[PDB]
This record gives C-alpha cells, sequence and structure tokens, in this order.
C-alpha cells in the first residue's frame, strides 16, 4: 500500500484528468483520481491501469546507435551518443544552413520540453524546422478560432457541460475517446432530462445511445448540413440580431466584407429538401437539430476528428462557430463551442507555446516582425535570428526529409512511421540512405525506431516533473513520483546538453530543469491574452490546474474568455459585456463557406468512404496500453467495419475475412458487420501495428492548416 501520493495527470487523453500515484518504497503501487481536479478522482479504465504501463520493463534504458543504414541498433554511451548529435547537426547546418535540420515533436512531451526544443531550433539554429503531431490533429481547430475569433483555443470550459441543454456532438466518439467527458455529459442528461443531445457522426457509436438525434450523415457533407441548420434558424426566427448586430461580422464566400441579408442570400443555397438528399438524411434531422440547437436555454457544441482531420477543416470548425454566433448560444455559461483536443499537451506544450512552424509562442507568429522581435528580445537574440519563413509543416517535413533537403531530424514522443498519413511515400521519405534520424523514444517496439539512426533513452510520464494543458485552457503539474530506470534522463536536460554541444548560446538554455523553463515559459507569456505569469510551480504543486488568462498569483483564472468581468484581458471598463479583442473591432466573424468534399471521393472504381477511428481501450499506437494486458480482451488485432444492408449485397457475412484496398494499398482484414457504419462506408482501426491502415490512407491537407484528411478517402472490398 502507498506511503505517499504523488499529484500528476493522466498520460493518456486531452480531457487532462487528474491522478494521484501511489507510490512506496521508490515503486508505483497504486493510482487513483485527483479528486481536486475537473475529474472529480474519476478515471477512466486506461487511466486506472497506469501503474503496469509505469512500471513495464519493456523500456529504452540505455542510448542505441545505429552505424549503418539497415543495420542492427547498438548500445552506445550517452557521451558519444550526445557528441554524435551534436556534431551531426552542427555539420548539417555549417555546410547547408538551419534549413537542413528538423524537430518532429508532440502534444504528449511536456510544455518545458517543447518550449525548449522550440528555442533551441528558432532561435538557436535560425530555423522555423519546427513541428509536431498536432498538425494532425489540433490545427484545424486552430485556424476555426484564429480566423472566427482572432485568438487560439475555447472560450469555455468543461464546467459549461454541467449548465448546457444541448449538445451538439459532431465529428467525435466521446465516449470511447474522451470517456470522463462523456460520462459528464451523460450525467448532466441524467440530471436534467430536458437535456436534448445531437450527434452527428456517419458511424454510430456507443455516443450515439445517449443522443436525442443521431445524424448519419454521408461523409464529407456536414457543411452543408450545418449551412442547411443556420437556414432553419434564420428562416424560423430562432437567431439572435441584438448579439450579431453588435458583436458580429459576416464575411462572404470570397471573403469580402458582407451582411446578414448577404449571409441569408448564401445560405439559399443550402435549404433543407436539397441538403437533406445530399447528406443522405431525413429532412426533419435538419429541422430537428437546428431548433433543438436554436431554441435551448444554452447549447454546448462538441468536435473532433471528424471535423479536424479534413480538406475543409478549418471551415468546418468556422461553420460551427457560425451557428453559435447566429444565436448567441456563446460567452454564457451552458452556451458556447468547444473543440476537444485529443492529446494531453498539444495546447500547452504544441499550440499555447507556438511549436510548430509557423508559429512562436504565446499568440505570436513568425511571418509577423513585430513578434519575431518581440521574441529576440525576450530571448535576447541578435536581430534577425530568428528566420521570417514558417518552416516546413508536418507532411511538408517529411516530404523534405524525403527528398534531401532536411538532413537531420529529431522525433520526440511520436511514432510517425505509424501514425503518419500515406504509409508507403513516408517510409520512403525516412528510408533516405544519407538521413540522420534522433528518436527520444520510451519503448522499443514502436516501428519508427526501425528508421532511427540514433535512439535516446528518456525519463517516462510521471519519472520527470513538468506541465499537461489539456483542452479546456488547464494546467496542470505532474510532479516526479520514482525515478526513471536504467540510464533514462529527462528530455528537458538532454535537449540542453544537446544545444550546449551543438554550439547554441548557453544563455539561450539557462536551465537546470524543467522548473527553470516554466518561468522563462512563464515570462515569455507576460502581457499576451494568453498570459500565465500567476501559475507559479508552487501554485501549480498546491492546485489541481489552473485555466489561463491567469495574470498573477491572486487571481484565481479564467473561465469565461472574451467576457467582460470573466476575462482579465477584456477591460474592466470596456463599454460593451462581450470583447472579441482577437478581432480589431472587438466581433466574432461568421464565414461564408462554400461546402465542398473529400479530396479523394468515391467513384465506380473505389465505391466506397474509408474512414479511421479511435477504439476505447487503445491509446494511438498500442506501446503503453499494449503493455496492459486487460486492455487486450475486447480488441485485439485490427478489424474493418462493413455496414449490415452493405455486406449482404454484396455477399460478406461477419468474423469472414476482407481485403480493403485503395488507390496506394491493400490490406487483408477480418470483417466486423453492424449499423455502426452507414451504408457506402468502412471504417478501420490504427492501433495495431501488424495493419498499418495509413498506407491505405491519402494525404490531402486542409490549405490553411495543413493537416491531413485521414477521415475520408476512396476504397472497395473484396472476398479475399
Ligand atoms: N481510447 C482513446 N482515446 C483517445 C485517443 C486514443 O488513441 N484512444 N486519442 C486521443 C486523440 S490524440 C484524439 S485526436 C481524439 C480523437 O477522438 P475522436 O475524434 O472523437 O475519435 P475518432 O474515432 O478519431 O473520430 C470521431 C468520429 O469522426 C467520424 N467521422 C468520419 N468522417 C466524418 C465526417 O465527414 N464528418 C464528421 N462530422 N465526422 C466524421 C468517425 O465516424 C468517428 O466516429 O481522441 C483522444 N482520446
Ligand atoms: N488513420 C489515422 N491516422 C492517424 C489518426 C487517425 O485518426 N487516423 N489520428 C492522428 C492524430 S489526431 C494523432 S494525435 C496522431 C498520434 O500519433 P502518434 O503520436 O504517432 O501516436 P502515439 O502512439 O501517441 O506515439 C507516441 C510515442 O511516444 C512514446 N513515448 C511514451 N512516453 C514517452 C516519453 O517520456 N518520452 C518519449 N520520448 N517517448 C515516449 C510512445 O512509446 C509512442 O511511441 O495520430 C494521427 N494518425
Ligand atoms: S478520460 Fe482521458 S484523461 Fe481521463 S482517465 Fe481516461 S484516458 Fe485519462
Ligand atoms: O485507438 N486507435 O485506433
Ligand atoms: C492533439 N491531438
Ligand atoms: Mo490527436
Amino acid at each position: 500500500r502507498p506511503e505517499k501520493w504523488v499529484k500528476g495527470v493522466c498520460r493518456y487523453c486531452g480531457t487532462g484528468c487528474g491522478v494521484l500515484v501511489g507510490v512506496k518504497d521508490g515503486k508505483a503501487v497504486a493510482i487513483q483520481g485527483n479528486p481536486n481536479n475537473h475529474n472529480a478522482g474519476l478515471l477512466c479504465l486506461k487511466g486506472s491501469l497506469l501503474i503496469p504501463v509505469l512500471n513495464s520493463k519493456e523500456r529504452v534504458t540505455q542510448p542505441l546507435v545505429r552505424r549503418h543504414k539497415g543495420g542492427k541498433l547498438e548500445p552506445v554511451s550517452w557521451d558519444e551518443a550526445l557528441d554524435l548529435m551534436a556534431s551531426r547537426f552542427r555539420s548539417s547546418i555549417d555546410m547547408y544552413g538551419p534549413n537542413s535540420v528538423a524537430w518532429y515533436g508532440s502534444g504528449q512531451c511536456l510544455t518545458e520540453e517543447s518550449y525548449v526544443a522550440n528555442k533551441i531550433f528558432k532561435g538557436g539554429f535560425g530555423t522555423n524546422n519546427v513541428d509536431g503531431n498536432p498538425r494532425l490533429c489540433m490545427a484545424s481547430a486552430v485556424g476555426g478560432y484564429v480566423t472566427s475569433f482572432g485568438k487560439d483555443e475555447p472560450m469555455g470550459t468543461y464546467a459549461d457541460i454541467d449548465q448546457a441543454t444541448c449538445f451538439f456532438i459532431i465529428g467525435s466518439n466521446t465516449s470511447e475517446a474522451h470517456p470522463v467527458l462523456f460520462r459528464r455529459i451523460a450525467r448532466r442528461k441524467q440530471v436534467e432530462p430536458g437535456v436534448k443531445i445531437i450527434v452527428a457522426d456517419p458511424r454510430r457509436t456507443n455516443t450515439s445511445r445517449i443522443a436525442d438525434m443521431h445524424v448519419a450523415f454521408r461523409p464529407g457533407t456536414d457543411l452543408a448540413f450545418m449551412h442547411s441548420m443556420a437556414w432553419v434558424i434564420i428562416n424560423e426566427e430562432l437567431d439572435n440580431p441584438r448579439f450579431w448586430q453588435r458583436y458580429v461580422n459576416f464575411m462572404d464566400a470570397e471573403g469580402k466584407p458582407s451582411d446578414f441579408e448577404g449571409y441569408k442570400a448564401f445560405l439559399e443555397n443550402y435549404r433543407p429538401e436539397k441538403v437533406a438528399e445530399i447528406c443522405r438524411v431525413p429532412v426533419e434531422q435538419i429541422y430537428g437539430a437546428a431548433r433543438a440547437f436554436a431554441e435551448s436555454a444554452a447549447t454546448m457544441s462538441l468536435w473532433c476528428m471528424g471535423i479536424n482531420q479534413r480538406v475543409q477543416g478549418v471551415f468546418a470548425n468556422n461553420l460551427i462557430h457560425n451557428l453559435h454566433l447566429i444565436t448567441g448560444q456563446i460567452c454564457r455559461p451552458g452556451a458556447t463551442s468547444f473543440s476537444l483536443t485529443g492529446q494531453p499537451n498539444a495546447c500547452g506544450g504544441v499550440r499555447d507555446g507556438g511549436a510548430l512552424s509557423h508559429l512562436l509562442p504565446a499568440g505570436r507568429a513568425i511571418p509577423n516582425a513585430k513578434h519575431r522581435a518581440e521574441m529576440e528580445k525576450l530571448w535576447g537574440l541578435p536581430e534577425g535570428r530568428i528566420a521570417p519563413e514558417p518552416g516546413y509543416h508536418t507532411v511538408a517535413l517529411f516530404e523534405a526529409l524525403g527528398r534531401g533537403d532536411v538532413k537531420c531530424m529529431i522525433i520526440c514522443e511520436t511514432n510517425p512511421a505509424h501514425t503518419l498519413p500515406n504509409l508507403n511515400k513516408v517510409h520512403k521519405a525516412m528510408s533516405h540512405p544519407e538521413s540522420f534520424i534522433v528518436c527520444i523514444e520510451a519503448f522499443p517496439d514502436a516501428v519508427t525506431l526501425e528508421y532511427a539512426d540514433l535512439v535516446l533513452p528518456p525519463a517516462f510520464w510521471c519519472e520527470r516533473d513538468g506541465v499537461y494543458g489539456c483542452g479546456e485552457r488547464r494546467y496542470s503539474l505532474t510532479e516526479k513520483a520514482v525515478d526513471p530506470p536504467g540510464q533514462c534522463r529527462p528530455t528537458v536536460n538532454t535537449l540542453v546538453e544537446f544545444a550546449r554541444r551543438a554550439g547554441v548560446d548557453p544563455q539561450l538554455v539557462n536551465f537546470r530543469n524543467a522548473e527553470d523553463v516554466w518561468n522563462e515559459w512563464r515570462m515569455v507569456s507576460k502581457g499576451t491574452t494568453y498570459d500565465f505569469w500567476g501559475m507559479t510551480r508552487e501554485r501549480l504543486r498546491k492546485e489541481s490546474g489552473l485555466i489561463w488568462p491567469c495574470p498573477s498569483e491572486d487571481h484565481p483564472g479564467t473561465s469565461l474568455r472574451y467576457v467582460r468581468g470573466q476575462d482579465p484581458c477584456v477591460p474592466a471598463d470596456h463599454p460593451d459585456r462581450f470583447f472579441f479583442y482577437g478581432k480589431p473591432d472587438g466581433r466574432a466573424v461568421i464565414w461564408m463557406r462554400p461546402a465542398k468534399g473529400a479530396a479523394e471521393e468515391p467513384d465506380a472504381e473505389y465505391p466506397l468512404y474509408l474512414t479511421s477511428m479511435r477504439v476505447i481501450d487503445h491509446w494511438h499506437t498500442a506501446t503503453m496500453t499494449g503493455k496492459v494486458p486487460e486492455l487486450q480482451k475486447a480488441n485485439p488485432i485490427a478489424f474493418v467495419e462493413i455496414n449490415e444492408e452493405d455486406a449482404a449485397r454484396t455477399g460478406i457475412k461477419h468474423g469472414d475475412s476482407v481485403i480493403v484496398e485503395t488507390r496506394r494499398d491493400a490490406m487483408e482484414l477480418p470483417a466486423r458487420v453492424s449499423d455502426v457504419c452507414r451504408p457506402g462506408l468502412i471504417a478501420v482501426p490504427f492501433f495495431d501495428p501488424k495493419k498499418l491502415v495509413n498506407k491505405l490512407f491519402l494525404d490531402a491537407t486542409d490549405p490553411v492548416s495543413r493537416e491531413p484528411e485521414y477521415k475520408i478517402c476512396a476504397a472497395r472490398v473484396r472476398k479475399a
């Protein structure tokens, strides 16, 4: 039994449940939920079974080197490993310039790790080649939040769940992907049974079993569906002119200033009867969803990958925001437009930290000369050290690696050989014979390690301390609960030594530990609308998270952004009750985005949509959840969901083996037969390394956010 409990954060989803880690004699023995965090001491099965993951001996515990391409990976000392890393990166720069090198990181890295790596690269080497897996995930929501509101991140919090009276859940399997939050959604409807839930997703998932209405629309057509909802809202006079006349601007299909009549005129193109056939849904679903949405006392929307992983990803985020803005279902408890973040730290580490190729910390942008100067000053750099061109975004990064333009890359706390789209193309790029790939990776069964030239053994999870920022602007600390095993070291320390040895100015990496970097990050946020200077380590050790803006030590944090009296970034003396201060006139923007479809729609040759999805027992590539026997009990291996009425028509029975084929590859998979998938749709999970499904998927990206369309491509099925 535990002699002490160590406060931290669940290693997995963007719900960011707080955890207490029971330790006895330097060994973790137990785990419970933080009663004092938003989750109220509740964890899902994954969270509960983190202790066997932390205790696993199946770890990378010494540095490894692959002397030659194709060779065995063999033990090498830390000092040799760091010199090789430093010397290779420094030579690449020396010879070919800063853009020859890259960082490919993670929403699972601590905020401090991503902060150091971002600084080393952008301020140290002089390259903006810094990107990470939230590009694969949250970049569409950043675009939607920035274009609609002028600033990133939700404006409500999880607490709004407890007061909503309608939930519109689109592109989200909340029960399998954010279990604690789904339980909270179900709980609210349990307590207030008048509560209405619309679940919009081409698949019928466990999330829909609390839904008043499940809209099983055809993949790609939710933009039309959502415009059609605004038509209805407008048509039946369910909109909120006192709101939008004061607080909202309208932009036409060309992106030019327009107005409410322009909005109305545009929406004539999305009448319910016409859009109902596009979407393959009964028309009464458009009227029902719209009315529930608008008539409800308070409406909260929630979405994830089905919206974001799309070539029209940004546009889809805007269309959700349009509904909240036309109705004024925003800036009020219960009423908010809440994008769900998938990773434990995409928000804290990557989005807020500006650890993407076009960004700078705390709201700043690379193309922006003032922001560059603001950072050169804060970081003590010579003028112009920060390059004015964005670096390579993830897809183009790995394309650049394939061409030989990026010669040295660091991969940290991600598994891109398993999780990048269009894998045959990526595996080739990653096999460039003159590339130097360094992997910071905790588990030896990560398929990406088959591409690494050097592997560095990290402290995992609560083997070290640092901050995770979840989907609700909550910054929570994990304190160190146990020692790392073998030769495992905190990546914050590894990065500093790397930098130092590679000729970076030591004033740039002046950090003994992760606390040191936090204090600087605190400083770099100060005065911005991301200001969290009031989150001292002391505060974060005692509290179970603070929600930013939190500009000072006597400030409790912020639940309602953009709201006079609740958001410290809204001047107390501001004339209006709301203030969208990310736009220069204080107004949010309704965008009249034309509705299109997938980059690769089905046709005669490939008559099926193919989608890819989460499953509850498995975390992404299964290098962690795979260490837990109980998590292997329901879904041990990959499958392909097939619709019943589709199956029968083509002579496919259940458990039967099928070849899923697309323009790029062909994979045998046992068929799972249900009404889960709507007619003309199949779905594959991605946790199985023996079934690298991203070999089938296309690579196309939102032209703005550069997120890949993993959620749609054209496939075909054939009895093995
Ligand atoms: N158990 C578990 N939980 C997790 C994770 C995990 O690996 N395992 N990972 C986390 C991460 S990083 C993320 S990003 C999230 C992902 O969480 P979600 O995005 O909620 O989960 P997904 O299954 O990826 O996709 C949700 C739905 O998108 C739907 N979809 C497909 N096409 C379309 C479309 O055209 N329109 C719409 N509106 N929907 C569509 C699919 O039917 C699917 O049911 O979950 C997080 N939580
Ligand atoms: N087809 C398809 N593909 C997808 C998606 C999809 O919906 N469909 N979803 C996309 C999305 S949203 C995301 S978020 C990505 C996620 O894709 P990845 O980030 O590739 O998936 P993970 O399995 O989370 O990889 C994290 C790695 O970190 C390692 N690790 C764990 N702890 C530590 C540590 O302390 N230090 C270090 N250095 N390493 C550690 C783990 O062993 C693991 O190998 O997948 C994307 N890929
Ligand atoms: S819902 Fe997410 S944060 Fe909460 S315990 Fe489950 S996996 Fe962890
Ligand atoms: O939960 N991985 O499909
Ligand atoms: C982030 N997922
Ligand atoms: Mo994600």
